[PDB]
């Protein structure tokens, strides 16, 4: 329950980084030189860092300024050892990304956007980064007459196929994640959550190196079961990446440390990455990443203290969900209740419908009132799962 | 705004049949019988009727009360000219589905629950159905260890792929559409919304015959925009089915009548059904389907009552949607905003990520300041649209 | 973790007797006699049990059933010893209360409801009771125009004040506890969360007598904070009963067992009840009881299994809380929060609004920067919160 | 739809001036000057401005500054003709106020708060305001034991019981008016709800110069129904002050105009704000307010748009809800319900308790099944709001 580099955690910029501005007040604490981030969380015991475009490199930056700052940031990486494993761009805060960076009603700003994209593929390469994330956080509307929304996903099929060609041509080591949100800061998003991410990804022409990059509380902001839908990604070979944080209800992004929102569905979120499934099947092996903001009540302490509980919250998780499993209480609580018995198959080996429409003992003469008395016994084992992540097993 | 079957108006049997039994209470209104019902709906301008297997015949029902039921039926469906556009199993009422149909942890209720489909594929083509939905309400979990989350979405593929497999086998002309749902009565369902749903087509075996069956109110639970996820439906050639209600907020399932939750959004979903997209595309011309439920504080004045304020919400919304856009002031403001120019490709003909990067106009002397000057008003826009709502345009 | 009378676990009839119905089906468990719950409930520890008159008189009982049924329950009672500490009235599930009881539109069943709430007060304090609870379920509306709102609460407080009023003259020592709800049944419930009741009670003439009853499962459906709801009941010295369970979100109201919905707000709520506030004030002393439904997924093995994990969450829980106020590093944590210093009165003792104005320090020349340089540290005694619920310190 | 002074449309300095800065990015608007925002409001018809300390006179001003800003806003609220009805403070964007102003857990910043409000009050009544508005939006946690919850409780009402003795003290007309939020900024705001803000004020000492300011949008984001929360406010005679805009459901705060949210609740606000109660009761009479934020897509053309969109919504809502209660068919409808039936006391003049529980009539003898055959007629009612709503009647 000290996290070493073999555990994967990484960390945005961005997140330690957050000095504090939300919609109603201004930053509380100093910036963050990004030299002294990746010397902390190097310390810490991270595995490597990401970031975006302009967390590192301005906006306004001059290339002499952008060999400086990134030479700088280079010999911070060399003298910790720590990697850069995804990155991406800042595509919604200058104010002309106000309608969107792709999808934006002005084709200008879509082209700008595009590029912005592209020379930051470029930079990504560079770093040996394996995923290129792409948060389309403008993309939307708060009205519904704002947009042609089929134009909408035809300019985010347009945006994306381009960049993922791109890739291809210049073959980078790289694949591309798209990351689901319901809202905020636009008050609907496109592609709000990881099934419509999911749909999207298969009207693409370039598809296959392009995956999904789920997170926590964008979920939870529409009440969806975050476990139940990254088990859907990793079902379909689409979890490419994953942001973890705390969020407590439908309401602002609250970007807590991982543990700190939906502790119950954390435990079981870890238990799917750590463990997998029942009866065996996907595993997720790419890195832990926390996106996340230290609050801004407290000082820089809190930042230091808000990484190590990320990383802690998600140790303490694993050994809980590891005795949980190994638990033989907890096997049998399982075989009860059917949980390997869903593994196999509903019809027998070359059994067809006609087969099986015609199988009397499987409809015209089942028993339905005899079936219907089995104890599933889905409590009890909900019991067993608490009491192991109460530490009292 | 006197509906008449070209309107294609569709009502399923539970929708008037339901006679108010809620969770904390018993029905306030008598059984309705079929034959008045297909009979009352006939009368009111109606299409067309939909019927759940068990709607019409009791899960209990002998060979002769399947076959003396049915005639009568079929005798006023002749006598009244009304269609059955789409017919659907019930597989969530009798307590043997407690845990699922297709998704039951018992092996031999998925067998039965697979075999109740069959059955009742036979009765759709029998009955001229063109769309086969299937929700799966029971399918899911309470806890997050009741299942083993990818053998779920397996089991679920299985029933899917057999019931598609069998349609093709059989040469029936019918499809089917799957109807996402985020909870209710399960509190986590498989395949919460649209694109849950969307998604799990692409991995399924005989997916060009699987579509979707979204549903006002059942998005609106997950807090979604409920014209963004028909449009992406639309988009991937996936909207087979519709069914229209209405919904205040993200609570229980309230299944008020169409235009009765949010009246906007209401409006928005008329405009995209009956006039489609802003710059050409996709269009749906399927069945208007309404599954919502008579509120139970009314009695059989209400029912009717009910029936019609579908039919009339949707005229009432269809007149003021035509008007707004036809409007002269709505095209100039759509312009305005941009509406238009999303239609237009980001690239050129024949242009290249290369060529685009490494344009000097469209990044490195790209003018972001003065680009974000730009009033794209989407208030006045929205105003508009509003405007014309009200009737007051 | 083995409960004992002496921890006051009381439940409801309604809840182990759920049978299984729900909106979607028909019961999975048969009717519980009343006499083998006693007996039950009295070999897992409970100290008491409540109804509503109908859990135990049916709606249409003679008068030599009723007798009947009561001596078999009295007989059960001094049987086993349990006590009967609370008592409410049915006035939601008999068609009648469509539109509520209290605040039905029509004034004779107003009048049948309060006639029925009064009867039942006899009953209540006949059984020893010492608490009289009022969940007006039926009382609000699915439109804004069905109800005339003043109108509403006029009825409302009629009805409450006519049976306080009733109490005081009769001499029965009860208490009568409102039960905020903000919907399910209706679209919209008239007091609708914690903050509703209280207000209410104070626009009463017999407002001394009456206070609240909060459930978990209620303020999370408006995604409010138990805890925080609670305390501001305890505070005005209000918080009559309570009510507890698990919710995971906004959605239908689920009645999972407490501590199998949100775990760390859980974890919260047992601290208010078994530590007090931090600072010291009022403490909860009544019942701590439970209403919720065993899932209808399970047999009754699973109902008795569910009621002993209540008690054993409740235990579990109050055992990390009790070790996490004692905690040392936690009582420093704590001191460096501020949490102590909130208790300090802000003005000086007999110091003025002009006095605090005008001295320079406080105002003036107080240095508004230096102050917001405060580490609060909120995310460290998150973290050892946490720390102490996981078992881990 | 032409606003007049007479029409008493507010609007707060901070919402025409909001420059677009959100959580995700800058501010896509230049500053509006105030003098500026003055001219042009009363050229829109606007009745009056309101604004925060800080909107008007920067945190660091010096005391030269002070008098130049004031003197160039006095000066255009007597060239034009404006009230200022409303004067807020702002204890919520300087990094001092991160825990609180009134529930900092730092006794000194509750020491400065407080000062920072009892100087705006001399500003306030300098000015001729009528209303003082206390927006607590930081006084809360992101954490369960960040705060003694209690202790906050003590802490604000020493706050709000300080502000009030000092306004009676000094004999200004100033009432005070407490705007409840749920949530955002902090995680959980104190007083979260109308309910809250309401059974708070009634453990003041100085609560008869103490109400509420419900917010549309603030109410909207637990779920609430607007308009049963302001009916409460009116009954409970406490209804101050209102802030009108519109919120899509529960997400962040929008901020949207009014009636660009939820239509039909607006709808019916409008109806109560105008008509009152259908059996008559207290009537609200002070401003209507506007607290929304111009979409940072719009330049400065969409500002004065937008504001402009407040007041049509607002009139045309208006001209339809007179409109909808004049209709005879409504009239009829409302009788048909029981909205008048309401009205009627549940009991007989001088009837006692007793005297209903043995009237053979009202239980014993009283038919339940006959008296649940009305047909209340709810769907119906709510059909013709809509029809008249919608311009169609
Ligand atoms: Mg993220
Ligand atoms: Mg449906
Ligand atoms: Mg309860
Ligand atoms: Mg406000």
């Amino acid at each position: 329950v000290q996290p070493t580099p073999a555990d994967h955690f990484t960390f945005g910029l961005w997140t330690v980084g957050w000095t504090g501005a939300d919609p109603f007040g201004v930053a509380t604490r100093k910036n963050l030189d990004p030299v002294e981030a990746v010397h902390k969380l190097a310390e810490l015991g991270a595995y490597g860092i990401t970031f975006h475009d302009n967390d590192l490199i301005p906006f306004d930056a001059t290339e002499a300024e952008r060999e400086k700052i990134l030479g700088d940031f280079n010999q911070a990486l060399k003298d910790t050892g720590l990697k850069v494993p995804m990155v991406t761009t800042n595509l919604f805060s200058h104010p002309v990304f106000k309608d969107g960076g792709f999808t934006s009603n002005d084709r200008s700003i879509r082209r700008f956007a595009l590029a912005k994209v592209l020379h930051n593929i470029d930079l990504a390469a560079e770093m040996g980064a394996e995923t290129f994330v792409m948060w389309g956080g403008r993309e939307g509307s708060e009205y519904d007459g704002s947009k042609d929304l089929a134009a909408a996903l035809d300019r985010m099929r347009e945006g994306v196929d381009t960049a993922a060609g791109y890739i291809k041509d210049k073959g980078y080591n790289l694949r591309i994640a798209l990351e689901p949100k319901p809202n905020e800061p636009r008050g609907d998003i496109f592609l709000p959550t990881v099934g419509h991410g999911l749909a999207f990804i298969e009207q693409l022409e370039h598809g296959d190196i392009v995956g999904l990059n789920p997170e926590t509380g964008h979920e939870q902001m529409a009440g969806l079961n975050f476990t139940h839908g990254i088990a859907q990604a990793l079902w379909a070979e689409k979890l490419f990446h994953i942001d973890l944080n705390g969020q407590r209800g439908i309401k602002y992004d609250q970007d807590l440390v991982f543990g700190h929102g939906d502790l119950t569905s954390a435990f079981f979120t870890v238990d799917l990455l750590e463990n997998g499934f029942p009866n065996g099947g996907p595993k997720y092996t790419g890195p832990r990443h926390f996106d996340y903001k230290p609050s801004r009540t407290d000082g820089y302490d809190g930042v230091w203290d808000s990484a190590k509980a990320n990383m802690s919250m998600y140790l303490l998780l694993k050994e809980r969900a590891l005795a949980f499993r190994a638990d033989p209480e907890v096997q049998e609580a399982m075989k009860t209740s059917g949980v390997f018995e869903l593994g196999e198959t509903t019809l027998n080996a070359g059994e067809s419908a006609a087969d099986l429409m015609n199988d009397s003992a499987s409809f015209a003469g089942f028993d339905a009132e005899a079936a219907a008395e089995r104890n599933f016994a889905f409590i009890r084992l909900n019991q067993l799962a608490i009491e192991h992540l109460l530490g009292s097993r």
